[PDB]
């Protein structure tokens, strides 16, 4: 497909150039760089070459993203992937929801990768995936998943509807990442919200447990809901990223 819509105001991604180390930074299914970028900036900050990919059809307009499947989604990453790798010898991937599906996918498909940072990554999302297992035909939208965030007056700039075409999308993608846990190799810290009202918190315990890392961690976060990127917990998971990629390098 192509783009029919400009980016919106605020859905930009993020080149930042920095040093020789890289970290890509993923935002997930119907989002944008929007919910990432104070990752980014921090982790800019710091040093590091970043990188904020806006996935294909996302940060437009959700006629856009109807149009989406989960290859184009996995060829935004890829293509951000190359843009370090052109400046940057080792490389992080650290991502939010499916933009964690897509760091693990990343990792299961470049062993070269130093570590990743998941964020309420999804395997299984039963009332999303579940959609399709009805009789008789679904409505072309559902409900909007954004903004699942405990912080008051946080809004996240993510679509208001909910394509049903791309959620056949999304769950070709968790089960082929799903998969192939056991080729996740590298250090892996894995942020997860206590509560968490759009990925069951559950997936990252079973993240935890598959994947086959010699050094890996389970953060639980007590005071975001789904988009911790922007909520309470943001500085917790920008402390611990950071010392995690210094640990790694040093180490």
């Amino acid at each position: 497909m192509t783009e029919t819509y400009p980016v919106v105001k605020g859905a930009e991604p993020f080149f930042f150039e920095g040093n020789d180390i890289g970290i890509l930074v993923l935002h997930g299914f119907t989002g944008s760089p929007q919910s990432m970028r104070p990752l980014g900036e921090a982790y800019h900050e710091a040093g590091y070459t970043v990188c904020g990919p806006r996935l294909k059809g996302h940060g437009t307009h959700y006629e856009d993203m109807e149009k989406t499947t989960c290859q184009d989604w996995i060829d935004s990453v890829e293509a951000g992937y190359e843009w370090l790798k052109n400046r940057c010898g080792t490389i992080f991937v650290t991502g939010l929801s499916m933009g964690g599906t897509l760091t693990l996918y990343m990792a299961e498909h470049h062993p070269e990768i130093c570590g990743i940072a998941p964020i309420n990554a999804a395997i299984n999302m039963p009332a999303l995936a579940g959609a399709l297992a009805g009789v008789g035909d679904l409505p072309r939208f559902l409900d909007a998943i954004g903004s699942d965030i405990k912080k008051p007056g946080v809004k996240e700039l993510a679509y208001e509807k909910t394509p049903v075409k791309s959620i056949g999308e999304i769950t070709e993608l968790m089960k082929k990442v799903k998969g192939d846990l056991e080729k996740v190799n590298c250090p892996a810290l894995i942020f997860v919200s206590k509560e968490d009202h759009v990925v069951p918190p559950s997936n990252s315990q079973e993240i935890y447990s598959s994947i086959k890392s010699a050094a890996k961690e389970l953060v639980t976060l007590d005071n975001s809901y789904h988009v911790a990127t922007l909520d309470n917990d943001q500085d917790i998971i920008i402390e611990r990223t950071l010392h995690f990629l210094q640990r790694v390098l040093e180490t």
